[PDB]
């Protein structure tokens, strides 16, 4: 057909109602008196009595102001019956457009917005992002599409333009430059947006920005120069502790204290770092020793975990160190195998003249000679002035003396002003002399009676050679009791044989030896026999 | 074609909205898509949004409650049209019819209904009539018809079911009795009609009958028995009046007295009626006269001038009437023709002894005798006995006596106690004495000289036969100067002539008569002669 | 709806144009003017301005001629707008179809269909079939139906009804009798095709069928009766090649020729077959021989491979033969054990007077008998005349003879016309007589000194018995130098014996036997003597 066009109607529209919007007319009216209606949503229907026709006229109207906002659009159906009831036109859609007005104010997103960003940072840095929206149209219109903007920045120091926003997207970057947490760590930046393209009406928001850290600072000792006492000995010790300030942030390591030495002399330093106020904590790494070195002039500079965002001035602490000192203990000097001395060294002579000596050369401080070690009592010393004399009989020859020596220690003590002991060996070669004298191993015989073998006798002398080089038998008052001696080729052994055919059992024979002469005196073997023919036999 | 049913719809609905109620298809739909519309009152017409359909599933839909009361029937006009915009189908029409439903409360027609009935009806006689309506169906439910009914006549008393009402048609009916206007004239009584021939609701109204007037009553007298006294002659006048009280309505022939006497005794009393009190009045029809009777007792009956609804008591009134004196003049007894008196009576003799009677018998009270009327004085009374002497001389022969009579009148007056006239009259015959005596006619001549003819002369008497029987002529002293006296044959003239030749003129002759004899003296009768033969002649 | 029916419109429609199709009315013209348009292919689309509306009228209308070959159906859309400019009417779907004429002539598939049979088949045997096509309608009207039918197969000879087609398939069949490749292989036959079941149009084809072959010919010779000349024996050669002509088809099996003969005599012969014009190519069984035969009369049939498609006339070839002659070598006739001849012989004496034969009955050719094989020369023949003599010295005794034999071969060769050899074997029995006579075994001895032991010596002949039988031992000159004879029992050997002691060595005795007597001489048989006792030693 020949319909009819939708109705555009404007919003929040205003004078005196009502206004036509329009007239119909059915054609069939040639015959009888014909009545409009109209039915839909908006008519008969929620909203009802919006728009309402004059069921005589067939005009049609708008009954109050309207809100796009609420209802953009509207549909209607038309009707027209006979005064007698019959409908004569098929009903007919109606359409109606509601034209979009500026009676919407925008909205931010959200009420406030937070950002963050870094100090170190560089200008043309994307920093946060922000929202907000109109209702009105913004698809044919201005009246809906926004223009965002800033005007407040707090803390108006350093300068006031670290910022700017994109007008259309809303984002924000850094524009400026002089971050410093240290400083300024937050602004606080007063936003607006505005009506078709800036150009309507506006509105604020509110965007906070904190400010991470970087590592600006570099740490500061408190002390620049100190110093602390110190002993030789014991030792692995705490000297002395350290002061500084880093001004970043303090769990960070940007805010943790690294150290070293310049110069380990003797490399006998080692420091640590501690959570405390990060203080450096200086030791010794193994014990020091002296009388040797007093002064300790060396330097420790600091750094932190992470390398700097900028070049610094590294600052080193200059420190001093003095030895406290203690006295050690004194020490013969050798360990002596000294002495090649004689047996018949007189009871009360020199044989050891010694000397100890004592480290500390603060020497004004004796000590006391004393001796210990002991098999014995022969020797002696005078205790203030260490001397070994030799007092007593000595015998190479016997008991002690195991290989050819007696050892013996010593000590001595440090006095004066505190403590003090010195072990020393001391091994002596004595020596040798021809004491004692030959003498006879088996003592009793059993000799048997027809025809007794030779009674084999042998020698020993207690001396060392040539003290016991050959011999020289001898007979004494029983030289003839009949006993008659002899020599085996081989030197040692002596052959006892009777001479006479002599009798029954118990009775000795005086013997007499001699080495380099000594001539010993021995004695009586007895002499035990017993029934028989020849042979050395068991007896009775 | 197929076509499609009206579709059936409740009023009053009510439910979840909408209300599919029937889907409609275009199967020229297999080239485009097909948009369903519909047209029509109650569609895009005036109710605008009763009814809507879906354009593209084509579900018709019943949008809101209905009341058929309002609109009993819809018709509509249903389309179908290509995307492309052609129709494709030729219309349809739809048709819904709205069935009733009993939300209508009936009503009646007035507001109030009068009536009005006579008291004297009987049982079973049509009143009023009372109307009412309902407009809900009436023709296929019973949602408008009604039942009549009454729930509450006032004035419960005498009892209370005097009426019924049909039911269907509303009229009512005198169905008990006992109705009086004289003592309850108008009933309220409560009327309902109901739904459903008296099954649904009913409502109220309210009848007012009022009782026309019926002659229940008689009349009745205020005193039964009443007296009055009266004269006896004036009259025709008001005796006494009389009072009485009919109960009916007042300005009604049902409370108009009518009387009359039982008996009226000479007929001398009549009575009428008067709108006062409608008071009987009573008075004398033909004067009264006395001393015959002093009593009467009459009596009175009172009616209404319409006969009587119902048998009842005619009720009388007995009466006592006296009748006071008035006392009246005398009366001669006759008018006398008595007296046949002469004469010759003595001045002072009785004539007529009368008498006069007089009515009161109350009689002590005497009169009076007066005379009075009058040719000349003779006549006397005694006043105290009337008693008539004859004074005075009398003569029948002369003046006032005309015939031969004489008429007198007299009076008498009562006294003793008040006033009294009588006038009689006396007729008194006089009679004849024989008085005077003869007498000649010409008493002068005219005789002549020569030879005179006789002189004719006559006679006459006063009296009254015989008395003037024949007569005697007698000439005295001239019995001869000469003159010859003569008598007539037939009695009366008597005949004068000379006897001498006489002189000239101038003079007498006597003469003398008699009739019984009296004698008669009479006289002279002169004579005048002059010159002459023989015939009386004139003279000179 | 009330829709609006399709429309039917002829095709190649021609008169005035425009032509009023059909008139569309919206009622809802009431209001405004109302603009009738409409859309679709053959309105707006491709083919645009076929159909066209009168926006004011509301008719529509065919603008020009249609094919349904090109479109046979259109579908459209109606459309109905107010001058404001709202549609009023759905749209509205039309349709119009297009009814078929006859415009179209057939065409056949292919423009010409190839076909083959067999000559021999049988009347009512189906070969070809044949298509062709209408485009007009073929289910409603017979605008598209063919009907086939022939109208001139060529070669209208034997007769010119070969075939008939089936009107409603097109498919040919053989219906006469008389098919021959080989007179006419090939018909060339017109068809046509036509509308309406043979009512219509009609259009032309061709059809061209070959004709498969079949074994209507026999083989046919072409000599009836050959001859030949053949010779005895070198023999398996070919005697006589033959000629025949098969008319049906050359590579083909009913045309490659099979022989055989009759009769065999000595089946001595044998025919082969030859892929040229397929001759036949007799040859010699097993050579001939002869002197037996001159004359052959065979007879040859010749058949195909593959059995006669009919009843023919097996035909033979009858021929004749005649053996050459060749001249054979003669024959001694047998090989000899013929003369038991005794030694004695007189040098020119018949032994054997022998004959040969000799083949060739054509005998007017002699030839010659010469001897040959040989130990030596003895016998001696007559070369014209055969005639074995016996020359020389024979003696059975001794050398060549090795069983009782002598044997001897000779020859015999055919002259007279041309070549011959002939080998005969020829034993002799040669006979003994007594030749030789008596000898003693060894010739010198060794006899002893002191007393000799008899020296044996024994005795042989070179002759045969009796010939040999005992002896007669005699000793000539010295009977007695001592010398003393002996035989050994058994026959053999003598025993010889001294009787005096005689000397030292060296001489002979004379011996001298004898066997039917023969008597010889012997002679010397030494002996050497040398010192000793009386065994025979060795000497010195
Ligand atoms: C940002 O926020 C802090 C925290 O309240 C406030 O003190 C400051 O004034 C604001 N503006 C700037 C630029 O710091
Ligand atoms: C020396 O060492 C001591 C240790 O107690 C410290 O207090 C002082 O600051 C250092 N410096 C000097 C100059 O004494
Ligand atoms: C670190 O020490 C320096 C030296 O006095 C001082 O200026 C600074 O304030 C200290 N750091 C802090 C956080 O106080
Ligand atoms: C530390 O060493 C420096 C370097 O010589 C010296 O000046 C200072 O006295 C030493 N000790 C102290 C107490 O500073
Ligand atoms: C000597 O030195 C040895 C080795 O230690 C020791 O065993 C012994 O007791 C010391 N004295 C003597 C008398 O040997
Ligand atoms: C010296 O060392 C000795 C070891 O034998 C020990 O017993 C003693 O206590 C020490 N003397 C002193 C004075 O400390
Ligand atoms: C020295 O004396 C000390 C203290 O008893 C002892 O421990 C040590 O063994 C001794 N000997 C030496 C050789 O120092
Ligand atoms: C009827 O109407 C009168 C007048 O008001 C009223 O007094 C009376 O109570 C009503 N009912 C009857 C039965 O009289
Ligand atoms: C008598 O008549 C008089 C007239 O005045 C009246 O008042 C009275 O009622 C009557 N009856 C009697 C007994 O007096
Ligand atoms: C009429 O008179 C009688 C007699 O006393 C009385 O009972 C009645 O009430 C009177 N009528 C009227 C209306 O008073
Ligand atoms: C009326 O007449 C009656 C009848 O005799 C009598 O009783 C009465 O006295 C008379 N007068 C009066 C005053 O009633
Ligand atoms: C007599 O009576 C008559 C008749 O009424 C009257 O005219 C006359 O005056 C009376 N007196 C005399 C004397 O006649
Ligand atoms: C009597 O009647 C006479 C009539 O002649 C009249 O004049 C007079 O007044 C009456 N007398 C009395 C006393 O009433
Ligand atoms: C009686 O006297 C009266 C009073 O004057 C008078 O009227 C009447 O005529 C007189 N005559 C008679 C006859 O009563
Ligand atoms: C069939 O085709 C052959 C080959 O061209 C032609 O010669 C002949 O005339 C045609 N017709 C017949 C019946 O052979
Ligand atoms: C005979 O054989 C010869 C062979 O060469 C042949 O040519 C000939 O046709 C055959 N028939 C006769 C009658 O010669
Ligand atoms: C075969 O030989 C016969 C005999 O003459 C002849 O008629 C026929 O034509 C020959 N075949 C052919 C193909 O020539
Ligand atoms: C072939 O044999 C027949 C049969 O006897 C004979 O007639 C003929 O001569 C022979 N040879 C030839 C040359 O045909
Ligand atoms: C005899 O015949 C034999 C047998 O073949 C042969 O070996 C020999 O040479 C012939 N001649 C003689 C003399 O034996
Ligand atoms: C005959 O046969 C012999 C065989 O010994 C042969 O050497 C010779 O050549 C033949 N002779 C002839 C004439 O062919
Ligand atoms: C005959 O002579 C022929 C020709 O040399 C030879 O081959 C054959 O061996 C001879 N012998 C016989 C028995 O034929
Ligand atoms: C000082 O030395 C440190 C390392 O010990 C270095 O990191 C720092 O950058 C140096 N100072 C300067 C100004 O480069
Ligand atoms: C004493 O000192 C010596 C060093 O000469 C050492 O060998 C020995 O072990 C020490 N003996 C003791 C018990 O200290
Ligand atoms: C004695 O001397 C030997 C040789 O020098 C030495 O090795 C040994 O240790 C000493 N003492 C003993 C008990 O062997
Ligand atoms: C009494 O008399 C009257 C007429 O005077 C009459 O109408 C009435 O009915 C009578 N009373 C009775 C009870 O009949
Ligand atoms: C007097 O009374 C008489 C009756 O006798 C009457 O005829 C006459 O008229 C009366 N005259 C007068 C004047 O009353
Ligand atoms: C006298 O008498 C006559 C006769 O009775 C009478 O009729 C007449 O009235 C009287 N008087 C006169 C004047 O006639
Ligand atoms: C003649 O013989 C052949 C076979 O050699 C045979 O196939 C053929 O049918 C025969 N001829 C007739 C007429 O049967
Ligand atoms: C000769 O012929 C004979 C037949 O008797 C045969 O046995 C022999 O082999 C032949 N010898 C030779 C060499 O031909
Ligand atoms: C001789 O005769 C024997 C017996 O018949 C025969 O078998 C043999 O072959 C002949 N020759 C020889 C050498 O044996
Ligand atoms: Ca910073
Ligand atoms: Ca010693
Ligand atoms: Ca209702
Ligand atoms: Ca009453
Ligand atoms: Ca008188
Ligand atoms: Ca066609
Ligand atoms: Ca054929
Ligand atoms: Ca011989």
């Amino acid at each position: 057909d020949w319909v009819i066009p939708p109705i555009k109607v404007s919003e929040n529209e205003r004078g005196p109602f009502p206004k036509r919007l329009v007239q119909i007319k059915s054609n069939k009216d040639r015959f009888n008196k014909v009545y409009y209606s109209i039915t839909g949503q908006g008519a008969d229907n929620p909203p009802q009595g919006v728009f309402r026709i004059e069921w005589e006229t067939g005009w049609m109207l708008v009954t109050r102001p309207l809100d796009r906002e609420e209802y953009d659009k509207y549909v209607l159906s038309s009707h027209a019956v006979s005064e007698n009831g019959s409908p004569v036109e098929e009903p007919m859609e109606i359409t109606i457009n509601v034209i979009d007005q500026n009676d919407n104010r925008p909205k931010f997103t959200q009420d406030v917005f937070r950002g963050s960003v870094r100090e170190g940072v560089q200008p043309g840095t994307q920093v946060m992002a922000v929202s907000a929206t109109d209702e009105d149209d913004n698809i044919d219109s201005l009246n809906g599409v926004l223009s965002y903007s800033i005007l407040k920045q707090d803390p108006e120091e350093p300068i006031p333009n670290l910022f700017t926003i994109n007008r259309e997207t809303g984002v924000i970057s850094l524009i400026g430059t002089g971050l410093d947490r240290e400083k300024f760590p937050e602004y606080t930046l007063t936003v607006q947006a505005t009506d078709l393209e800036g150009a309507g009406l506006s509105v604020e928001g509110k965007a906070i920005i904190q400010i991470t850290d970087a590592n600006d600072n570099a740490p500061i000792f408190d002390p620049k120069t100190y110093t602390a006492l110190v002993p030789e000995n014991e030792i692995g010790f705490e000297v002395q502790r350290l002061s500084v300030t880093d001004l970043d942030m303090p769990g960070t390591p940007a805010w943790q204290a690294v150290y070293k030495i310049r110069v380990n002399e003797g490399g006998f330093f080692n420091i640590t770092t501690d959570p405390e106020s990060n203080q450096g904590i200086l030791t010794t790494a193994k014990g020091l020793d002296f009388e040797l070195r007093k002064q300790y002039v060396l330097q420790i500079t600091v750094e932190n975990a992470e390398p700097f965002s900028v070049p610094l001035p590294t600052s080193t602490a200059t420190v001093t160190v003095t030895v406290e000192d203690v006295n050690e203990a004194p020490f013969f000097v050798p360990a002596v195998s000294r002495v090649d001395v004689s047996e018949d060294l007189s009871r009360g002579e020199k044989i050891i003249s010694l000397v100890a000596q004592d480290p500390d050369k603060q020497q004004i401080q004796k000590l006391s000679y004393f001796i210990g070690n002991d098999p014995a009592r022969w020797l002696t010393v005078n205790k203030d002035n260490g001397i070994v004399t030799g007092n007593g009989n000595l015998d190479r020859e016997s008991e002690y003396v195991k290989n050819n020596t007696y050892t013996v220690i010593m000590l001595v003590t440090d006095d004066g002003v505190s403590v003090g002991t010195g072990t020393g060996t001391l091994i002596l070669h004595v020596l040798d002399v021809n004491d004692n004298g030959p003498v006879p191993s088996p003592r009793v015989f059993t000799m048997c009676d027809q025809n007794p073998e030779p009674q084999v006798l042998t020698i020993s002398d207690a001396d060392i050679p040539p003290n016991t080089y050959p011999y020289k038998v001898s007979l004494s008052h029983g030289s003839d009791l009949t006993w008659k001696a002899e020599l085996d080729s081989k030197g040692t052994s002596m052959l006892l044989s009777p001479t006479q055919q002599l009798k029954k059992g118990d009775y000795s024979i005086y013997v007499l030896l001699s080495d380099a002469q000594n001539n010993p005196q021995l004695t009586v073997v007895n002499a035990t026999v017993c029934s028989c023919e020849g042979k050395a036999i068991k007896c009775q």
